[PDB]
């Protein structure tokens, strides 16, 4: 029922849109802007913030400001990418009980799909708004290349907003939909290149003309899901940390207000750089010394930063690479490159994609609202009201199982069209335990575990030849599902899953409970804020009063309405409810009193 | 020749469009904004910046900032409106030999379009980076309510950029064309109410259907180009000063530096208070005292803020109801209203507007973008691209001149479709001083003189019947022209024009020159950086070299290299171009010297 929104789900901002009939359409918030930041904070006086307002008290609240979860959902712990991390970020980041990398504040352990939730239910509210009426259903994005656990977690992330998700859809996959949707954009081969503040993906997708529908098949897929901005950032603020070493002798690393200043000067440096060829980051007062305040001022230049980053840039053209070796094609096959996300504001960027694929990129896409865009038309095309639309995507990763030897054993390769399904006879009736992993790596040690699947054995018995079949499905959001049934009897066998990344059910409908009852927190909140409003109207009014009565005022009353005036207004300067309450009733009173009395 | 690019040229932003095929689109400007802030910035070192870069240094450089000038262009300096400006504006605002209202910076005084023509060369760069070819035409927007003056310094500032200006098109129209593009928004009467940073437009327009074209009349246009979010500022600004002097004693407005930081606080809580219910302005070491350094803390609510501007708003109504009159309709005739321009979002504006017509405003038009995506349309409709769409507009306020006893009588009265001429003998033979002026006050002393036109007698002759027939043209741009002939002998006569405002055109022509002189001279000051940029990459492959030549390399040339290094990164830091220059020679130098003995 309702609407099915479409929600970029990003590492640094979001962006929701919808179809207006046969027109995707992205929203304002309620800030006025198109995207928002995916920011999430709690304050001292315990509020929770989002998005804008949560981004503006990063700076002096760097402990208790949570960006950039992206990188965490749908991790473990003791993750590579994570470990480093956790020396990074300025919030803490701790293992869960089952070993996946979580967040703490003010004492809290949160799983990140907890914290995801915040921003999706504020792009909900931002539809809803906009809308009239409620939101229930939506299409979330992930990057292509995100794994199984990193999927369910984002689908998690959606449920505890309190959405239906209706489809997880792939990022490129979606830019794709926007810049097709433009009637003669058909039949033709792009390569969609999508560096946000996060991940990177590289996707290969071919528009077609069939039977007067058009189709977007995905040939191939490739990227690094941690690999974005927020790494280009992180190289500038190492040599600027470096540079201040240097000059003035100082660490700044274990000064958390002067690092949250220098993240924030850093990323506007290097965004200046995009556009002019050197850029000031000006600190004042970053630091102080027994000689006293200590000021940052550096000049960095565009050479600088590529110099800084220029590896990474050279990290995204590898899957590039194997791509197209993966689609079958040459750059040559390639009618359009297709640039998503803001990093790919870069000069350097592209350039090198530029010269990769022999021509340039096209500019007539939108970097930081395609995405949300062809989610919206995702979302169409599952209504029915986008007509004459199929898509075909692919699964990223190749699906396999750790067999003796501690080998990699290939069930579904990458790049195999979704859905899809894959069974196989396990065993004659034995116990059966499968370790299943994503990766092309060929030791099961170097690939990703998704998690042990155990099956209990089948007892004997006269007549009975027991063929437990184990089906892997990956279905249209791109996620496993193990099944396993006794072909012999069709009788289903129960799975038990061990050593698994992830929310479990009971998790879940707690953390939607607790979602609710931030809700209901966040309305309790404003209440002061109202509160405050209120009292404002009522100085206003009662101040008119004391200037319409004028003279005719006695010297009592006059000293009481004053008197009362001014405790209201030393109320408000306050942060306490019931006296600003209570001051407001003695105003009104007063008020009141002096009324009947002029009336007299 | 070329593209005919669409500019809204903002007093706070503006934006640029052109006809992607039959498609408007909006241009991502050289720092990928979709708008470009309308400011321009003298730095003390002699360097000029415009857009985004202006606005960062603003709050630091009070005096040489130039915002807001669409406030000033066409105007005295008298002027009531530029009188109270002047005493407000940090920078400064002087009268020109004629008399208009002009700025000063470092000695230099420019006028208004001067200023403006930057922004528009910004627009203008911005189109051809798109496009990939040059740009040399425009169409280019200005308030509905513009009189002549206002209307031909905007005409000049689109020569001065280098632009030949096809149509000036007023703001309130081009929104129109943008939302009636829309295949079914046919054969309906719109209202569009357009509340910006400077200036207040409300239009009424119809959109129909003839002869399979889409039409788009102008019933009747009013305003105030005086009115705008810059006001709404003010008065927070006021009562921020005044609050301050009353709790901490003292006076910031005596104080050009701590009225920026504030300028730029009251109109981030004005923006915040469009969505939340209280914001904080919170100025760390706003000013110092005899008692130490002083801070503003002062928490302001959404009532605080509406209390003080609703008569700004209800300056805004007052207008709206002249308009319906003048087009003979009432509110149930408006099937759509819509909103444009950013202080349109605040909730009281649009709550006083949806009262006042009985219906809530659309929300599918975008405030910021729908006025430059009209002009583009309106210049598709000037190439023969845009087909099957015409339009009707007028001329917003009656041209009357002075006649005896000081009276304004009425030639052409407002709101009368353009083009359109009138035509009137003025003389039998004698000399004649015509005063034209536009206004509907029934003293020419209560309206806006255009100047005094003038013409010479005709001698006497022999069946000569001189009856000088004086003509006056209001053009497309909404812009008058008045000519002159003897009807007897159908000779022009010479209109010799005085005391009017506006640039001359040896003026004009200097100036166009001048703008290209500043182009070199940004190309000039650019030298400094651009060597900075080459001096990294030297360091960075120098460095590459003392690395691999390892121990290998003698003492003496290691300390040689080593020295010469210091001596480049040293001179960068610098601002000595000569030095730095000098240095990398040196560099290159030795670094051609070891390795040619590494070869040996
Ligand atoms: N002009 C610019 N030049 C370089 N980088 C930029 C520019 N503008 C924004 N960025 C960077 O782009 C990143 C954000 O891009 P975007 O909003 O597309 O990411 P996202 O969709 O939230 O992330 P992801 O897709 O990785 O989850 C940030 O790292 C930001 O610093
Ligand atoms: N959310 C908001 N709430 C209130 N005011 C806002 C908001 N966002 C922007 N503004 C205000 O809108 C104004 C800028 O609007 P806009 O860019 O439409 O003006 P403009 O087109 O440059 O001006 P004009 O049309 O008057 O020449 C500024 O005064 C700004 O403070
Ligand atoms: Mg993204
Ligand atoms: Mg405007």
């Amino acid at each position: 029922s309702g609407k099915i929104i479409g929600i970029d789900l990003g590492t640094t901002n979001s962006c929701v849109a919808i179809m207006d009939g046969t027109t995707p359409r992205v929203l304002e918030n309620a800030e006025g802007d198109r995207t928002t930041p995916s920011i999430i904070a709690y304050t001292q006086d315990g509020e929770t913030l989002v998005g804008q307002p949560a981004k503006r008290q990063a700076v002096t609240n760097p402990q208790n400001t949570l960006f950039a979860i992206k990188r965490l959902i749908g991790r473990r712990f003791q993750d590579e990418e994570v470990q480093r991390d956790v020396s990074i970020m300025p919030f803490k980041i701790i293992a869960a009980d089952n070993g996946d990398a979580w967040v703490e504040v003010k004492g809290q352990k949160m799983a990140p799909p907890q914290i995801s939730a915040e921003v999706l239910k504020k792009m909900k509210k931002t539809a809803e708004d906009y809308l009239g009426e409620p939101v229930t259903e939506a299409v979330i994005t992930v990057p292509a290349y995100f794994n199984d656990a990193q999927r369910q977690a984002t689908k998690d992330a959606g449920r505890i907003a309190g959405l239906e998700v209706k489809r997880i859809i792939n990022e490129p996959t979606a830019a794709a939909l926007a810049y097709g949707l433009d009637k003669g954009t058909g039949n033709r081969t792009i390569a969609v290149y999508d560096l946000g503040g996060g991940a990177f993906d590289i996707s290969i997708i071919e528009i077609d003309e069939v039977d007067g529908e058009k189709t977007f098949e995905v040939l191939a897929t490739n990227g690094d899901t941690h690999l974005g901005g927020e790494d280009f950032d992180s190289r500038l603020i190492n040599y600027l940390v470096e540079e201040f070493k240097k000059d003035q002798g100082i660490d700044l690393r274990n000064d958390p207000l002067a690092m949250q200043r220098l993240k924030e000067a850093a990323e506007k440096a290097k965004i200046e750089l995009s556009s002019a060829q050197q850029t000031d980051v000006n600190l004042p007062y970053i630091t102080a010394d027994a000689t006293g305040p200590k000021h940052m001022n550096i000049k960095v230049t565009r050479a600088k930063l590529e110099s800084l980053v220029e590896d990474l840039v050279n990290r995204s053209i590898e899957p590039l690479k194997v791509a197209l070796q993966d689609a079958g094609l040459s750059v040559s096959d390639i009618d359009d490159v297709i640039l998503v996300g803001g990093q790919t504001r870069m000069p350097m960027v592209q350039k090198k994609v530029a010269e990769f694929f022999g021509k340039e990129p096209r500019k007539d896409v939108n970097p930081d609202e395609a995405v949300a865009i062809g989610a919206a038309v995702q979302g169409g095309v599952l209504t029915g009201d986008v007509k004459d639309v199929l898509l075909l995507d692919v699964t990223p990763l190749s699906l396999g199982i750790e067999t003796m030897g501690g080998v990699m054993t290939t069930l579904i390769a990458k790049n195999t069209t979704i859905p899809t399904k894959h069974s196989q006879v396990f065993s004659m009736g034995g116990a059966v335990t499968i370790h299943v992993l994503q990766g092309e790596r060929k030791r099961a040690a170097d690939n990703k575990s998704l998690g042990q699947f155990n099956l209990d054995g089948i007892n004997p018995a006269p007549r009975g030849m027991p063929q437990i079949e184990v089906t892997f499905d990956i279905d249209a959001d791109g996620i496993l599902h193990v099944s396993a049934k006794d072909k012999n009897s069709g009788k289903e066998q129960k799975i038990t899953i061990k050593a698994s990344s992830g929310l479990n059910e009971d998790e879940i409908q707690k953390m939607v409970r607790d979602a609710e009852a931030n809700a209901e927190a966040d309305r309790k909140f404003e209440e002061l804020v109202q509160t405050r409003n209120q009292g404002d109207h009522l100085l206003h009014s009662t101040r008119k009063q004391v200037e319409e009565a004028g003279d005719k005022l006695p010297a009592d009353d006059k000293t009481a309405i004053e008197s009362a005036l001014t405790a209201l207004e030393t109320a408000l300067k306050g942060e306490d409810k019931a006296a600003i309450e209570a001051k407001m009733q003695e105003l009104a009173q007063v008020s009141q009193k002096l009324m009947e009395i002029a009336q007299q």
